[PDB]
């Protein structure tokens, strides 16, 4: 019986996490939701609290901690440990009652809970990709110290890849570890992309796209930031780096392929040239579930895949001219050092600027290129505590520099 | 270092088997070809003998045993054990020097060597599907006695399925064993089909197709019998039953899907509804290699898959009206008992009759239906020796009855 915490429960991933847990529990109860944790949204956390009755509840924002303790008074015969800020986060990671922790907090901020989840030797079902991009070697170093901790990828493409693996080999190693690809006989990765809503546009049309065109008609509603990254393909850019770290695959062995129906979620070519891929409808229910039940699988009543209903599956290379964020991500990843940190930090700004209609589409890649060009490699700190500080200083600097380039231009 | 015998070496599978062995050995020598075995074709066996220098050589046909011993005299410093008939076959299966045996003999006749390979506790890389159709429960019974013997499927779709499996689970069991699908969390199988050359024909055009239209433009040259079965889709019919036996999957959980580009070789849906599939270009080099290196994989220099070059992959249900052999195969398999034996035996005849332009296309299914309709279930023999005899008597009877229906109609 699997004890699970959901970090970022009110968001897209968190909501989807509880949905599949709920649905699986109907068939046979095997999950216990032990904790939930959010930033600002008090009401919805309360609603989730009544449904799942988690032993722990927590909220980052101090100033709604009163406004919440209050609301949880209405549940009868229910006394939860109710906590606040990073301190609550740390306490939940400490609990000897929680086995597995889902990381559905967005952006750079997801790194802190991921960091502590590892420190506490937990299974970490990680959807937050920014943490891996900004801090992969830090996470590697940290996973090396804490032998029993594990990152199980929830990002759908990375879930797919992980599912294509013979667990006979995976079990001899773990994600984000040198030699993962050699132990798993991995030769190369096809990293599938939906292509986003802007895929068939001319350069001219592209120049003019807006924040609004990007958010429109979600297959399922994702957080605003990933949705924008999907649209610039910076999301695939980030996922390239994430692949390199998770599975120790060289950048030259990672191929981005646009596959608009999103049925094949990614493919692994093995050293004999046999390719294995994972398929399902565009959905996060399966990656989340698998990360919670690995190395096993359990029954669900999800809609079965129907290949004849899908009928056609297509594959084409992305245009680097239309989607330059991809190139930038490869450049940054191949240079290594802290360039991924800079890539990620400057995108966060340019993503928000475009989101709030502050900048045009090609200004996104323009900002990110200028910031990367302005960065200079630093000696990688030796101990974990110093490395973290260094990551933080570089992250804030790249953010400031991005804001700065925008300011110095209107 | 892997010691391999190739049964049916001069045929399509046997030739392809040695090709991949040769090519893999160039990269790093890991295979030793220990034996080769054929029916009638003396010259080519000799040629293979000079290339591979196998410790044993054998030929079924007694009357070319002289004509061969003669030819092998020309190789210098090379003294092979040269054998004949079933007796040679048995001796090779006995050898303590041979680990793994590839079964590339066609038709019902492949059952004998498969039978003895199992009896001798060998790894059996089995491409011959007819043996599984005619004798699955006999093979199951036999694999139960001989714990260390294993059928590793070489049939590409079955190879694909086997490759989609977590070897962590496979290793707890083996192919052709009750509960295989439960231990592997298998819910259902998409069994892919090329569809054959007749796929877009109208009923009228279909009625008129010839033996010649069927053999035309092989992607790679296959034996005449499988090629014809491919064309009627009786080949997929047989593979449905083969799937049921190999992986203990219910017939209602096996779906035939026409996928003309033949890149996805088959898919496995697991109990959580996640689907895994294996992909490559239409080729037998990979299934053969995998069956020889399982549970491991090794390097090859095969042409890598290029999804953007493939571009489109399509899936549609087959027409039972155009391809009634498929229905007949499901009917026979679901009835069980010895109906698969009858299905297989009567097809062999109707396949040959069509091949030699003796009958029309729909006469194939007509003959096979009449034979099945005429059969009556028998109590399944209790001991292995009696079961075998019973399989043999039913096989010959269905053949005679098929010939007979044809005779009584011109
Ligand atoms: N959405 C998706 O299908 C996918 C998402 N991902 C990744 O997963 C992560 C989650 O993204 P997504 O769910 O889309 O984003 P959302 O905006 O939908 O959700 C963010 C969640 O994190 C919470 N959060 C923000 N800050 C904190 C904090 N400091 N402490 C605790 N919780 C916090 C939010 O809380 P609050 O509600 O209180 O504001 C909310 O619950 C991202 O990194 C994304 O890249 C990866 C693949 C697919
Ligand atoms: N061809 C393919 O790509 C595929 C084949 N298969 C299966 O594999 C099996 C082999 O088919 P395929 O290679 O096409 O057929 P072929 O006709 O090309 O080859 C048959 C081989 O078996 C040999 N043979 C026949 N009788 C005997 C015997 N009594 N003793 C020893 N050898 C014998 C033949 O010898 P000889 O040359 O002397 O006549 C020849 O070497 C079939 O059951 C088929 O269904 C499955 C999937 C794909
Ligand atoms: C319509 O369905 C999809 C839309 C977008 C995406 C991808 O973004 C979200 C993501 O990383 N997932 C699901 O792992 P993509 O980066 O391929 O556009 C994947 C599927
Ligand atoms: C053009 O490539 C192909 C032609 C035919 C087939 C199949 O027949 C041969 C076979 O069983 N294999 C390869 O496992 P199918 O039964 O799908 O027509 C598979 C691929
Ligand atoms: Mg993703
Ligand atoms: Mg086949």
């Amino acid at each position: 019986p699997i004890n699970v915490a959901i970090f970022g429960s009110t968001g897209s991933i968190g909501t989807n996490a509880l949905n599949i847990i709920r649905e699986c529990n109907k068939i046979e109860n095997v999950f216990n939701v032990k904790a939930l944790y959010v930033n600002k949204s008090v009401n919805e956390l309360y609603e989730q609290a009544r449904e799942f009755l988690p032993e722990y509840l927590c909220i980052h924002d101090k100033s709604v901690y009163e406004e919440l303790k209050e609301l949880v008074k209405n549940i009868k015969d229910y006394k939860p440990i109710i906590l606040c800020g990073d301190e609550g986060m740390k306490e939940i990671c400490s609990s000897n009652s929680i086995d597995k922790i889902v990381i559905g907090i967005d952006s750079f901020q997801g790194l802190y809970s991921t960091m502590y989840a590892i420190m506490n030797n937990k299974i970490v079902a990680l959807a937050n990709k920014e943490s891996i991009v900004s801090a992969g070697f830090f996470l590697k170093k940290l996973l090396n110290i804490h032998k029993n901790a594990k990152i199980i990828p929830v990002d759908s493409e990375h879930s797919a890849i992980f599912q294509c693996l013979d667990n006979n080999k995976v079990l001899k190693t773990k994600c984000l570890q040198d030699n993962f690809s050699k132990i798993n006989n991995i030769n190369k990765i096809f990293l599938c992309s939906s292509g986003g809503p802007f895929q068939n546009l001319t350069m001219d049309e592209l120049k003019n796209v807006t924040s609004e065109n990007a958010l429109k008609h979600p297959k399922w509603k994702m957080g605003k930031k990933i949705t924008i990254d999907s649209a610039t393909m910076m999301n695939k850019g980030l996922e390239v780096i994430e692949t390199h770290f998770l599975f120790d695959v060289d950048y030259n062995d990672i191929e981005v392929i646009v596959h608009k129906e999103c049925i094949i979620h990614s493919c692994v070519e093995f050293i004999d040239k046999s390719v294995i891929s994972q398929m399902y409808y565009p959905d996060m229910q399966i990656p989340i579930l698998y990360s919670l039940t690995w190395p096993d699988r359990i029954k669900t009543n999800l809609k079965p895949l129907d290949l004849a209903q899908v009928s056609t599956l297509t594959f084409h290379k992305p245009s680097l001219e239309h989607f330059p964020c991809i190139k930038l991500a490869y450049q940054a990843g191949i240079k290594g050092n802290f360039y991924p940190t800079v890539l990620n930090a400057s995108n966060e700004i340019a993503n928000n600027l475009f989101l709030n209609n502050k900048i045009k589409y090609f200004d996104i890649s323009s900002i990110i290129s200028q910031v990367l060009e302005s960065f200079n490699s630093q000696k990688v700190s030796e101990n974990s505590e110093d490395l973290m500080k260094q990551i933080l200083q570089i992250h804030s600097w790249a953010k400031d520099k991005a804001t700065d380039i925008y300011n110095k231009h209107n």
